[PDB]
Protein backbone atom coordinates (compact mmCIF):
# COMPACT_ATOMS: atom_id res chain seq x y z
CA UNK A 1 0.00 0.00 0.00
CA UNK A 2 1.09 3.70 -0.20
CA UNK A 3 0.30 6.76 -1.95
CA UNK A 4 1.82 10.63 -3.33
CA UNK A 5 -0.07 13.51 -1.82
CA UNK A 6 0.96 16.65 -4.00
CA UNK A 7 -0.87 19.66 -3.77
CA UNK A 8 -4.86 19.07 -3.74
CA UNK A 9 -4.25 15.76 -5.07
CA UNK A 10 -3.54 11.78 -3.91
CA UNK A 11 -1.57 9.19 -6.39
CA UNK A 12 -2.63 5.40 -5.56
CA UNK A 13 -2.17 2.07 -7.97
CA UNK A 14 -5.87 1.94 -9.77
CA UNK A 15 -5.71 -1.64 -8.27
CA UNK A 16 -5.69 -0.47 -4.78
CA UNK A 17 -7.38 2.90 -5.08
CA UNK A 18 -10.86 3.02 -2.60
CA UNK A 19 -14.31 3.50 -2.85
CA UNK A 20 -13.28 7.24 -1.68
CA UNK A 21 -10.61 7.42 -4.37
CA UNK A 22 -13.13 6.53 -7.05
CA UNK A 23 -15.91 9.09 -5.31
CA UNK A 24 -13.16 12.13 -6.11
CA UNK A 25 -11.62 10.78 -9.67
CA UNK A 26 -9.86 13.59 -11.37
CA UNK A 27 -7.75 10.85 -13.67
CA UNK A 28 -7.32 7.34 -14.28
CA UNK A 29 -5.23 4.89 -16.54
CA UNK A 30 -5.79 0.91 -16.08
CA UNK A 31 -2.83 0.76 -18.73
CA UNK A 32 -0.51 2.50 -16.63
CA UNK A 33 -2.12 0.95 -13.32
CA UNK A 34 -3.10 4.74 -12.32
CA UNK A 35 -5.46 6.77 -10.19
CA UNK A 36 -5.56 10.08 -9.14
CA UNK A 37 -8.24 11.54 -6.97
CA UNK A 38 -8.79 15.10 -4.99
CA UNK A 39 -8.40 16.03 -1.59
CA UNK A 40 -9.38 18.99 0.98
CA UNK A 41 -5.38 19.03 2.66
CA UNK A 42 -2.70 19.87 1.00
CA UNK A 43 -0.10 17.19 -0.25
CA UNK A 44 3.28 16.58 1.59
CA UNK A 45 5.09 15.44 -1.83
CA UNK A 46 7.00 17.15 -4.45
CA UNK A 47 7.11 15.58 -8.23
CA UNK A 48 10.80 15.00 -9.81
CA UNK A 49 10.58 16.27 -13.50
CA UNK A 50 14.10 14.66 -14.55
CA UNK A 51 15.79 11.77 -16.36
CA UNK A 52 17.26 10.04 -13.78
CA UNK A 53 17.80 6.61 -13.83
CA UNK A 54 19.15 5.89 -10.18
CA UNK A 55 17.10 6.42 -6.63
CA UNK A 56 15.73 4.87 -3.56
CA UNK A 57 12.70 3.36 -3.15
CA UNK A 58 10.51 2.27 0.11
CA UNK A 59 10.10 -1.71 0.45
CA UNK A 60 7.43 -2.37 3.15
CA UNK A 61 7.95 -6.18 3.13
CA UNK A 62 11.50 -5.45 4.73
CA UNK A 63 10.32 -1.87 6.42
CA UNK A 64 13.96 -0.65 4.04
CA UNK A 65 14.80 2.07 1.45
CA UNK A 66 16.90 -0.39 -1.35
CA UNK A 67 18.89 1.88 -3.61
CA UNK A 68 18.30 0.78 -7.13
CA UNK A 69 18.97 1.36 -11.27
CA UNK A 70 16.11 1.82 -13.03
CA UNK A 71 15.30 1.50 -17.07
CA UNK A 72 12.96 4.47 -18.80
CA UNK A 73 9.71 4.91 -18.95
CA UNK A 74 8.27 1.58 -21.22
CA UNK A 75 5.57 -0.49 -22.49
CA UNK A 76 6.19 -3.64 -20.71
CA UNK A 77 4.39 -6.95 -20.54
CA UNK A 78 2.66 -8.02 -17.48
CA UNK A 79 1.02 -11.35 -16.80
CA UNK A 80 -2.22 -11.67 -15.57
CA UNK A 81 -3.00 -11.37 -11.61
CA UNK A 82 -6.30 -11.55 -10.17
CA UNK A 83 -6.29 -7.59 -10.66
CA UNK A 84 -5.81 -7.08 -14.56
CA UNK A 85 -5.75 -9.25 -17.73
CA UNK A 86 -2.28 -10.42 -19.16
CA UNK A 87 -1.29 -6.98 -21.06
CA UNK A 88 1.19 -4.16 -21.74
CA UNK A 89 1.39 -1.93 -19.10
CA UNK A 90 2.55 1.19 -20.26
CA UNK A 91 5.00 4.44 -18.39
CA UNK A 92 6.61 1.22 -16.70
CA UNK A 93 10.47 1.39 -15.38
CA UNK A 94 12.06 -1.89 -13.87
CA UNK A 95 14.97 -2.40 -11.92
CA UNK A 96 16.33 -5.39 -9.55
CA UNK A 97 15.30 -5.23 -6.24
CA UNK A 98 12.98 -7.20 -3.53
CA UNK A 99 9.31 -6.30 -4.20
CA UNK A 100 6.42 -9.25 -3.08
CA UNK A 101 2.31 -8.75 -3.07
CA UNK A 102 1.53 -6.42 -0.92
CA UNK A 103 4.49 -3.75 -2.03
CA UNK A 104 2.70 -2.05 -4.53
CA UNK A 105 2.69 1.80 -3.03
CA UNK A 106 5.97 1.90 -2.21
CA UNK A 107 7.83 5.60 -2.94
CA UNK A 108 10.66 5.85 -5.55
CA UNK A 109 12.75 9.57 -5.04
CA UNK A 110 15.49 10.38 -6.80
CA UNK A 111 17.55 14.20 -5.91
CA UNK A 112 15.17 16.48 -7.13
CA UNK A 113 11.72 14.31 -6.01
CA UNK A 114 9.11 11.59 -6.46
CA UNK A 115 9.61 9.83 -9.59
CA UNK A 116 6.83 7.00 -9.45
CA UNK A 117 5.51 4.10 -6.88
CA UNK A 118 5.93 0.12 -7.15
CA UNK A 119 3.24 -1.80 -9.60
CA UNK A 120 4.78 -4.71 -10.03
CA UNK A 121 7.67 -6.97 -9.27
CA UNK A 122 8.87 -11.12 -9.25
CA UNK A 123 11.41 -13.04 -8.65
CA UNK A 124 14.20 -10.64 -8.16
CA UNK A 125 12.30 -7.52 -10.04
CA UNK A 126 10.67 -4.47 -8.82
CA UNK A 127 8.52 -2.29 -11.39
CA UNK A 128 7.31 1.09 -10.51
CA UNK A 129 4.92 3.20 -12.58
CA UNK A 130 5.96 6.80 -13.22
CA UNK A 131 4.58 9.89 -12.71
CA UNK A 132 6.91 12.38 -14.21
CA UNK A 133 5.46 13.05 -17.13
CA UNK A 134 2.17 14.35 -15.21
CA UNK A 135 2.91 17.70 -15.16
CA UNK A 136 -0.90 18.37 -14.11
CA UNK A 137 0.09 17.45 -10.57
CA UNK A 138 2.05 20.52 -9.84
CA UNK A 139 -0.73 23.50 -11.03
C1 LIG B 1 4.62 -5.77 -6.37
O1 LIG B 1 3.97 -6.82 -7.09
C2 LIG B 1 4.56 -8.06 -7.10
C3 LIG B 1 5.85 -8.31 -6.65
C4 LIG B 1 6.37 -9.60 -6.74
C5 LIG B 1 5.61 -10.62 -7.25
C6 LIG B 1 4.32 -10.37 -7.69
C7 LIG B 1 3.76 -9.10 -7.61
C8 LIG B 1 2.31 -8.85 -8.02
N1 LIG B 1 1.56 -10.10 -8.19
C9 LIG B 1 0.64 -10.50 -7.31
C10 LIG B 1 0.06 -11.87 -7.53
O2 LIG B 1 0.29 -9.81 -6.35
C11 LIG B 1 2.22 -7.99 -9.32
O3 LIG B 1 3.23 -7.80 -9.99
N2 LIG B 1 1.02 -7.49 -9.68
C12 LIG B 1 -0.22 -7.65 -8.90
C13 LIG B 1 -1.00 -6.35 -8.74
C14 LIG B 1 -1.20 -5.67 -10.09
C15 LIG B 1 0.16 -5.44 -10.77
C16 LIG B 1 0.02 -4.74 -12.11
N3 LIG B 1 0.54 -3.52 -12.19
O4 LIG B 1 -0.49 -5.31 -13.08
C17 LIG B 1 0.88 -6.78 -10.96
ZN1 LIG C 1 15.82 13.18 -10.76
Amino acid sequence: SGAIYVGNYRVVNRHLATHNDWANLVWEDSSRDLLVSSTTAQGCDTIARCDCQTGVYYCSSRRKHYPVSFSKPSLIFVEASEYYPARYQSHLMLAVGHSEPGDCGGILRCQHGVVGIVSTGGNGLVGFADVRDLLWLDE
